[PDB]
């Protein structure tokens, strides 16, 4: 059993205690503070509120519980238990907290508001801040749907480049990530994080999350095809590498299939193996059902290089319009072994430089794609910036002295379209003065319950590239 | 509910048709892979073999839902319903499935096997590698609790040198990361590998982990102390930031508070206000209630050093009998912002060459100790070592011509004390030949049932360092 209580750092159980007297109103926000990923994804919000948030999340039993731990924690009663024991019996565990947030899916420029937090008691001006800690985690799911997405906009530049339209894109880049993620919950909120932007994946947790906190008009939303790991390969022993790809391939004969194909000699599988050995039971295969070739080990850009030189040599390779060279349709490379941001721009660069379509290669990203983000990256923060004492509003910010990348916000905050179009967040108050039309934040939680949701499928055309917007 | 029938990577469920006809036996293997990080803290794989692996893990119903969602999935039937329809009327849905490990907490060099992997019937041969993806997350509880055990070796060597001992050591770096990792589930199993290390977090989810999972003689693992956090200084308004320190050090004056002193201007709240201003009510406190300042913005290094040079001339410094500054027993100092294992280096080598003892200074880290890791720090990989097939048993391996570094283990493994006392990895079965003494993997699963397992405290003393010893 989940318990709110004691779901926050422990130094916080002992703020209500620090703010000054009669203070009756905390406001706080988040932000992916500006400091190269000039615009972020907002995604996950959702997720949180339901799973954590939501309903009756107090009781009797929690509130005991939290003091018999803070307890032994603190050497010290600190707890706030009375504070606790009125959310319960005032308002039947639910939480008095009103949460605003831009629509998920949204891609706004860093340094705007994307939401806000306040208590709708007096009583609960601590709570406000309580929380900050479970609302921060949707640092992770945003990070991952940009970056996720940042990989997209490389992509889609050089598919277009290279082949005169975006086919397939939102197949070109597939989650691997499962393995190499810190949890089981991880791995589902950064895999439904992944599927913002494309429909790849082999992280099968991240299907059900969908399915629970958002939805789709598809039955799932994401894909993978058969294929091979090491050990389907090795078992066979040394000496029958081609009788392990003979075997794979005839059972997978009208379907795709990948199959890694570095486990001796990756060069000489394509060469020898697949280009002369099982040539006839590759030529033969429906387009609809191509041999995907995965090397995995050596430099990823010269061996991707080199493994299409070699595949050029035995198979039929055509000109595309683009003039790019293109493998025939049964045929195609995904690269999986260390693919991150940078390393994508890396190999498709060099692809186009040697004259190969980004048509022939998909890949496969794990670690880079899930495990290796921080809350650093795009400087996902949560701030108090607007408080209420002896009935005065104050607006309220940190500003340090040898950080100005550190100032917050202050005051009121609302987020509007300027003239151009474009976003801003207004402080103090002044989207008050309704000079810059209505604010766009909407309110999805209060006082316990969901009050405004979102489709995966709207999730997906908010987070669309202007490119596929064109198109 | 959780369903280990959609837990593993999607091609893992075609495995079951691609390995050698007629196979009975796939044994796997677990190892921090050779290429500093040069030895490994073995710990995490008794919580996921309680909450995932043991007992009734597959039911009609969760065979359904995976046929259902797999079709979807690959737009085709190809899901091995027949394989974990067996396993639920033969096994009563418990895994037939051994796994032997070396003891949590034991810190082993690179290269070894840590754990392995077998099927225990002949039917599910295609289990082992399913429960790939879920076994080797481990990574991450290892890979924690090993980068935070070197971080103890750097405070230790530190401490040591400029106090001539280690009191405190176990509270000199605090688990900060709470926010700053991926989920909550993470934020549990994080802050618990740190644990094994230190006794201080504030990841609160760490404690509800190891009492269910590991146990302690102990109440609780982990510890904190009240501190403010810069919403309850900057609330009071930023002309009244003096107010805010008062208020807070007046509320927790019998107990240790830590005081966030950089929302407007760390040099004046240091040398104005908790050394002018305030200096009353800091120098009147205990020493089992220190009031902590903490920085948290600037360049950590020369921050830290600045502060320290700022209250030396405020309060009374003593030199120890090591010949290192020592601010009164009240005052100490906790830097939390950008401490990672490479910065806390930088910082305390800093201290020492500036002659201040690292008894001043406790550490703070968030993303740094809990999500700034991978997987390919220590190369935490699984791998098929040996397989039956025929009856025949035979030791396969992959071995990369572009990369000797993936060369993976052949074999039936072993792991062995030396004659000098040190760690062997023996392939091939050749633990058998009884040469090396006892193997020291543990059975610690067989079919649904944890077999073996270890208190948290025991973990603790497996991981204890030399100089602890
Ligand atoms: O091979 C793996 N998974 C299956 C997979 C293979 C290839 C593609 S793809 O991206 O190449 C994909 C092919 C199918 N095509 C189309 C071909 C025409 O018909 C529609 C699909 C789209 C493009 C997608 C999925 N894995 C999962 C891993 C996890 C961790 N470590 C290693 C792993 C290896
Ligand atoms: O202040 C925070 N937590 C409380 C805390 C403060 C200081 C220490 S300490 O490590 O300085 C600790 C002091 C008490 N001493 C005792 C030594 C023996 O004598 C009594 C004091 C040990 C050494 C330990 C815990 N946080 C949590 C955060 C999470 C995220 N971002 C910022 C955060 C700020």
């Amino acid at each position: 059993e989940f318990n709110i209580l004691l779901a926050t750092d422990s130094y916080k159980v002992t703020h209500y205690k620090q703010y000054p007297p009669n203070t009756s109103k905390v406001y706080s926000y988040f932000e992916c503070r500006e400091k190269k990923y000039e615009e972020t994804v907002f995604y996950g919000l959702q997720y949180i509120l339901n799973k954590y948030l939501k309903g009756k999340v107090v009781t009797k039993e929690k509130i005991q519980e939290a003091k018999d731990v803070y307890k032994e924690h603190f050497q010290d009663d600190v707890f706030n238990e009375k504070g606790w024991n009125y959310i319960l019996e005032k308002y039947d565990g639910h939480l008095p907290i009103e949460i605003k947030a831009v629509p998920e899916g949204f891609v706004i420029p860093r340094g705007n508001v994307l939401f806000t937090v306040e208590n709708t008691d007096p009583e609960c001006y601590w709570l406000t801040n309580w929380i900050e800690t479970i609302l921060v985690q949707s640092w992770y799911p945003i990070t991952v749907a940009t970056n996720s997405r940042e990989q997209k906009k490389i992509l889609a530049k050089y598919l277009l480049e290279t082949s005169g339209n975006l086919d397939g894109l939102e197949y070109k880049l597939h989650d691997f990530g499962y393995r190499g993620v810190s949890s089981q919950e991880t791995a589902g909120i950064g895999a439904s994080a992944h599927l913002v932007n494309f429909k790849g994946t082999d992280t099968v947790a991240g299907l059900a999350l969908i399915k629970k906190y958002y939805g789709t008009k598809d039955p799932v939303p994401g894909y993978s095809v058969p294929a091979a790991e090491h050990s389907t390969i090795t078992a066979w022993g040394k000496d029958h590498e081609k009788d392990a790809f003979e075997h794979i391939v005839t059972q997978f004969s009208s379907v795709p299939v990948s199959v890694v194909s570095d486990s001796y000699d990756i060069y000489n599988a394509c060469e020898k193996i697949w280009g002369e050995d099982l040539r006839h039971l590759i030529v033969s295969r429906s387009t609809q059902a191509p041999l995907i070739i995965r090397p995995d080990s050596g430099n990823p850009l010269d061996t991707v290089l080199k493994v299409l030189e070699i595949l050029g040599k035995k198979f039929p390779v055509t000109e595309n319009s683009k003039g790019y060279k293109l493998l025939p349709p049964y045929l195609r490379v995904i690269q999986g072994d260390g693919v991150d941001i940078n390393t994508l721009q890396e190999i498709v660069e060099g692809m186009k430089q040697k004259m190969w379509s980004i048509e022939n290669i998909a890949f496969g990203s794990g670690g880079g794609l899930l495990q290796k983000l921080t809350r650093d990256l795009l400087n996902c923060s949560f701030k108090c910036s607007y408080v209420v004492t002896n009935g005065l509003g104050i607006n309220v910010f940190k500003d340090p002295v040898a950080d100005p990348n550190k100032r917050s916000k202050k005051g009121r905050l609302s987020l509007h379209r300027t003239p151009a179009g474009n976003f801003v967040t207004l402080e103090e108050g002044k989207g008050d003065l309704e000079e810059y039309g209505q604010d766009l934040l909407h309110t999805v939680f209060k006082n316990g319950k969901v009050t405004k949701s979102y489709s995966f499928d709207e999730i997906r055309k908010n987070a669309q590239l202007n490119i596929e917007l064109e198109a």
